[PDB]
Order: C-alpha cells, then sequence, then structure tokens
C-alpha cells in the first residue's frame, strides 16, 4: 500500500450532533497501531442501529462521530502483531469482536466477547484509548468499533472477518448485521424445530430474514406481523405463509394470533424493538413450550413487562445478538453459504446509492419504503 | 367400605371468606361420579399457596371453600370407569393432572395437562359441574382440584398418583407439591450442569428443595438469599455453601450476587412469589447464558419487569410449575427415591399438628418460624 505507515485523508460521513444531517467531510485516519486493522470501507449499508445513535435516543452515543456498522472491503494495512488478515483481503469488519481466547468465546454457549468493549463501548481504540479519526487534530468518534460511514476505517483485528474474495462486496456488507441477527435467532437462540409454528412481528430486512431462516428450518406456517400491509407482499418470497395487521384488529394483537394457532405459536421473534410489541410477542406464545425471542433493539429506559404466571406455565423468554454467530469464525461460512447459493443476501437490498446520498438514504430509511440501502463510498 | 355409594359427614378446615380464620365445620361429601376417587386424607401439610389464596391475592380463589393440596391418604370409594386406583390403594392428591393423552401430556415439553381445568380452576367437578362439598344444601367450592383440609375428598382420577404402600403418610403428603416443585425446577426446568453456579431467592422449603436440588446435580456453588439470617443455620444441610442477607447491603441484590461470582451466576431461583425479587434474579444471571427460573407464585396484578437488552445480551426468563413433574407418571417414582434415600422429605418437616390446631399452625407458617406443618387429620 502506498499510504502504508500514513496518516489517510477521506471522505466520511460525519454525525457532528443527534438529529443533524451528516455531513460529508475531509477526515484524517490514522494508521493502524497494535492489534488492529485499516479497512478501505468500498460499500456499507444502512441501518436501524444507526439511526437510532443519530436520533439521539441512544445512551452509549458519542458526537462528534462516524456512524456505520454494516460494511464490506479491502484491508489497507495492519499493525503490529496482526497475522490473520493482510494488507489486500477481503473482509467483513463487525461490531461483535470474537478474540477466541476468553470465557465467552471458548463455551460454546454464547458468541458475545467482551475483550474489546471497554474501548468500542466509548468510541476509542484499546491500544492506546484514543480515536483514530480527527479533523483540524480534533477527535470523531468511532462508532460500534466499525464506523463505516468513512472511506477508510481503523478497527481491532478480533472484529475483522476475512472472507472470500470472490463475494460480491456490495452485497456481503449486509453479513455484518440485519441478515445473521434474523437467521440465527432462528437457528442458533430459538433453535426452531421443523413442524414448527412461527410468529415473525415487524416485515423489515431483520423480520424477513426470521421468515428465511425459518422456512430453512421447515416450519409449518410462519405468520407476518406489521402494521403496514404493503409489506405483506414482498414477505412471500421469504417464506411467510399469514399476514396480520394490527391495527385491523380492536383485540391485543396476541389474542388474534392464540386464535389462530390453539393456543398460541411454537416461537415468536420481536423484529421491531417495540417493548409493548415485545410483551405481545411472549404472550402469543402457546403454554407449556412456547419461546418468545426479542431480535429488536429498544430506546435506553424502556422495559419489557409481563404477569410471571406467563413464564410459570411454561413460556420462555430470551434474545439474540447477531443472531448468536461468532464473528471471525462464522461470518466467512454465511459468505460461502451464500456463494453455494445455500442463503438470500441480494434480495434484502431495494436500493444503491453514493456516500454523497448517504442522508437522502437516511430520508428513505424513516418512510419505511425501502429494505437495506447499500452505498458505494468510492464512486 | 362401610360409606361406599354413601355421602359422608366428615371435619373440614372451611375458608368463608378471605383473611378471616379457618372454621372446622361438619361437611357433606358426596360419592365419587364417573371418574373421581373419594380419598380418606389421613395428613396434609400446610403451603404458602393455601395461605396465599386465604389472603385474597389468588385471581382464582373462590370462597367458600376447603384449601389444602399437599396431602396423602388412602382411596375410600372409586366412581364408575375408574381401573388406575381402587378402594385400600395409598394416594398422594396432584393439583397438577396427568390425563396422557392430550396434546400437553402427549408432547414431551411440558407437564402442564388441561384436561380438568375448567372444572379444578372454578372449584368444581368436571361429571356434573358441582361441588361435592355442602354445608346445609349449600356447596363448598374445592380448591387446586384437592381440598386436602378436608378428612374426606373427591378428586378427578386424572389428579390421583398411587405410590407404594409402605411409603409413610405423614411424610410423603410432602411429595403432592413443595419438595418436587424445588427438585425438579433444577433436574427438569433448569437442567442445572455438574460446576454450574447457583442462586437461591428465599430459603423457605421450596428454596431449601432447590438448594437439594442443585447439590444433587454437582452444582460447585448454591448462593442462599433470604431478607431472615435465622433461615441461613439450616440452610446448609440442604446444600447452600453461602449466604447473603439483602437488608445488610446498600446496592441492589443483583449488584451484590454478579460482585461475587465475576458477573453473575449460571442459574437463578425464585422461590418467593415477589416481583421486584423476580427482576433481581433476572439481572443477577452473567450474560451470554445465565437462566433465571421463577418459583414463587406472585399475587394477582403484580407484573415482572426488565431491560430487553437483559435477554438480548443472553439471560433467559422461565417459570415451572410443579418442577415440570408428570403428577400421575412421576410422583410414585419421588416416593420410590425417597424410601432408597436418595431424597430428601422428612428434613422439611418443622411441626406435626391436628386438624384442630390449623390456625395455629398458619400464624406459626406467618411468623416465619417453621417449614412445613403436617396436620394428622383423624387424631
Ligand atoms: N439484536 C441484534 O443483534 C440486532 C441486529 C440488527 C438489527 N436489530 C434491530 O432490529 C429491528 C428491525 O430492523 P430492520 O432493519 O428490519 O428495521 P425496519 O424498520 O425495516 O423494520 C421494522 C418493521 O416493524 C414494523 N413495525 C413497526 N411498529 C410495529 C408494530 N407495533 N407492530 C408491528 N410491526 C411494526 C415496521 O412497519 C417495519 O416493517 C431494529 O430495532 C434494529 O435495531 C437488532
Ligand atoms: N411454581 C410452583 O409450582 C409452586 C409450587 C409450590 C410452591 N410455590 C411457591 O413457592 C413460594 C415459596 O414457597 P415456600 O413454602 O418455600 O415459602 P416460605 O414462606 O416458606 O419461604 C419464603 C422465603 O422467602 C423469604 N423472603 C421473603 N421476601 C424476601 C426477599 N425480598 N428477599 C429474599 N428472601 C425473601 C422469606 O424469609 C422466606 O424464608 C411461594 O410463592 C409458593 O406459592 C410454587
Ligand atoms: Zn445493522
Ligand atoms: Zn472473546
Ligand atoms: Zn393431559
Ligand atoms: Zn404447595
Amino acid at each position: 500500500s502506498a499510504t502504508q505507515g500514513q496518516v489517510i485523508t477521506c471522505k466520511a460521513a460525519v454525525a457532528w450532533e443527534p438529529n443533524k444531517p451528516l455531513v460529508i467531510e475531509d477526515v484524517q485516519v490514522a494508521p493502524p497501531q497494535a492489534g488492529e486493522v485499516r479497512v478501505k470501507v468500498l460499500y456499507t449499508a444502512l441501518c436501524h442501529t444507526d439511526a437510532y445513535t443519530w436520533s439521539g435516543k441512544d445512551p452509549e452515543g458519542l458526537f462528534p462521530c462516524v456512524l456505520g456498522h454494516e460494511a464490506a472491503g479491502i484491508v489497507e494495512s495492519v499493525g503490529e502483531g496482526v497475522t490473520e488478515v493482510q494488507p489486500g483481503d477481503h473482509v467483513i469488519p463487525c461490531y461483535q469482536a470474537e478474540c477466541r481466547e476468553c470465557k465467552f468465546c471458548k463455551s460454546g454457549k454464547t458468541n458475545l466477547c467482551g475483550k474489546v468493549r471497554a474501548a468500542t463501548g466509548v468510541g476509542v481504540m484499546m491500544n492506546d484509548r484514543k480515536s483514530r479519526f480527527s479533523i483540524n487534530g480534533k477527535p470523531i468518534y468511532h462508532f460500534m468499533g466499525t464506523s463505516t460511514f468513512s472511506q477508510y476505517t481503523v478497527v481491532h483485528d478480533v472484529s475483522v472477518a476475512k472472507i472470500d474474495p470472490v463475494a460480491p462486496l456490495e452485497k456481503v456488507c449486509l453479513l455484518g448485521c440485519g441478515v445473521p441477527t434474523g437467521l440465527g435467532a432462528v437457528w442458533n437462540t430459538a433453535k426452531v424445530e421443523p413442524g414448527s409454528i412461527v410468529a415473525v412481528f415487524g416485515l423489515g430486512t431483520v423480520g424477513l430474514a426470521v421468515a428465511e431462516g425459518a422456512k430453512a428450518a421447515g416450519a409449518s406456517r410462519i405468520i407476518g406481523i406489521d402494521i403496514d400491509s404493503k409489506k405483506f407482499d414482498r414477505a412471500k418470497n421469504f417464506g411467510v405463509t399469514e399476514f396480520i395487521n394490527p391495527k385491523e384488529h380492536e383485540q391485543p394483537i396476541q389474542q388474534v394470533i392464540v386464535d389462530l394457532t390453539d393456543g398460541g405459536v411454537d416461537y415468536s421473534f420481536e423484529c421491531i424493538g417495540n417493548v409493548s410489541v415485545m410483551r405481545s410477542a411472549l404472550e402469543c406464545c402457546h403454554k407449556g413450550w412456547g419461546t418468545s425471542v426479542i431480535v429488536g433493539v429498544a430506546a435506553s429506559g424502556q422495559e419489557i413487562s409481563t404477569r410471571p404466571f406467563q413464564l410459570v406455565t411454561g413460556r420462555v423468554w430470551k434474545g439474540t445478538a447477531f443472531g448468536g454467530f461468532k464473528s471471525r469464525s462464522q461470518v466467512p461460512s454465511l459468505v460461502d453459504k451464500y456463494l453455494k447459493k445455500e442463503i438470500k443476501v441480494d434480495e434484502y437490498i431495494t436500493h444503491n446509492m453514493t456516500l454523497a446520498d448517504i442522508n437522502k438514504a437516511f430520508d428513505l430509511m424513516h418512510d419505511g419504503d425501502c429494505l437495506r440501502v447499500v452505498l458505494d463510498m468510492f464512486v
């Protein structure tokens, strides 16, 4: 690399303050330190998690920052002691790290490695507890250990998945968040059996991946719930067999579902981040065995509630983070499955735009009429 | 049987109103109809659930009623179609029925048979939708399908566990509720693995059985939490290895437990019925895999709450009903384990009294100066 050891000056979409449109700035991206990787971000996708922090409803939120966490690109350079990746490798930076050596990593019970959490949680790098981004010497915080809204980003080596170089980067950028979250919520978290009756609450990218996961798992019925009836038609291609719009019914949604399933569903998945809907997803589950998985991310201060008899009578309340997938170990497999036509990726993308269109893309995101928007960072 | 086909006049502890002392009355106990069994209740133990309903805090509480659900006795007579039990058999009447043929019984995922619930949940028998108890021609409702505070009671055949006739009825009456509840909360519900770190909230009979269950499960640490330090001393014999009294700490109890366990326990059991303590028990679980089992029965209208983040970060919220044990199929096996000294039963009994002392026995329970109190019905 022509830039090895040097401070890079590139374009980045900077979130200067909450609710303010992103400003495309020239930022300085410092070289990778010990155990870090500088990535050329070719393509990034937009997620509701980016907008959630941008909105100001996030307690972890630090301003000014470079948002974005769903991307794919190429290793520009590596810091001291980095050997798992090298300049030129095709990678997916992940918000979920995998150090492969801690209690969380070694016990096949969870994917939640906490090695770099103290650093990533505060918009900084572990090696020096500083950000690698600056404008006129002043720091711009990192976001979710990824900051993929920058042409160049610096991430911890433990968060870098090395992928198949033939994979189309404008597609595989979705394998860093939404699609594995939905798929894994079914396969890893719930472990849905064939014949199961599944309810999916919210038919956005995540809800659709849950439907594809449940179809792959051999569910007999996939009930799609969304307040927007226009989202029902596209859902059928993702495996959804039945539809309910809660606004079309005076009785609580949980009652409507119990009334169609002879007692309730085997599995429910809340793919919105709405606490009232989380309670409904639990209560629509069948007595004795019904399991509800929260996939959606609620705003800070919101609490879930139910009457404890729902649990005493056999319902199970749980949740998922990145579908329970181990980033460095499993994202490369999801890419291989995608390349081998075992899983859908392309179908979740409704728009391709450029970095300059970032605000226009967040406007599409607010309106609800899109699935994933992919940004070409270098055009 | 001298009383076959006939109405029995016997003594019963009747609860006329919530919160008023139990009155010993002469009651008429009609003969069993199709599918029913009339039992001579030799011994009955008092449970917190009996006091829970008497205190007016049960959503299903009906008055006047004959309370009691932990008993052991002898089959006096059987109704038409009854073949599994016959006069003279030693039995344990169970509040959790097992028809062996329904959706729940055949599922293999639960013990929550709902065959006779339309009747027991409303203080009546299924055959004629009427009670078998009356005073001056006026009905006295059944309670939990058992009504063991009566010398003679009529139960559904699907709620009768036939047991080894050598088993002492003054001990095995406990195998109808509290002891299998705690043991099973561990073995069936949580499925605690060897080396697990366990937190038991409330060190009453149920909490102590959870400690015995966890000890048999090969747990490395059993943390006993109780607001009464007096309950700690006897708890050591049941497997409790460490003690915490929440009143001795300014920080919330979950924080105290997390501090002592390097992030939280593997399994927590709430054995009280207090919704704030239920939230604490969930929050004291280790991120990624920690599981909380609600065992305690909460008051009407009380709700459990937490931040959805607790579940998204891997904690599992579940509950148990009769420790997940199949009544007719498994209660005889537990009586066999007890006689083999594989399980403790005797150790949970602190007092033996007579039916006439029922009110004295509940006052003793209110003061927290006992575990199980066994009433001799016929002396
Ligand atoms: N846990 C994880 O690791 C993780 C990962 C990725 C995304 N997420 C979360 O998943 C959620 C969904 O992501 P997405 O990209 O699919 O978003 P989205 O906006 O495209 O989808 C949300 C859907 O829910 C619908 N909806 C809104 N309110 C509803 C209600 N009351 N009842 C029914 N439907 C309702 C909307 O119409 C929309 O179709 C977000 O909260 C996101 O933060 C979590
Ligand atoms: N789920 C089931 O199938 C089932 C079956 C049997 C019993 N139960 C329930 O189990 C519960 C306990 O039964 P038991 O007979 O062991 O009761 P118990 O009264 O003997 O014991 C309760 C204990 O909780 C302690 N306690 C109270 N508040 C506390 C707090 N804030 N923090 C810590 N400790 C606290 C008390 O000091 C007491 O020792 C009851 O709610 C009963 O209904 C449930
Ligand atoms: Zn995302
Ligand atoms: Zn790790
Ligand atoms: Zn049944
Ligand atoms: Zn009981």
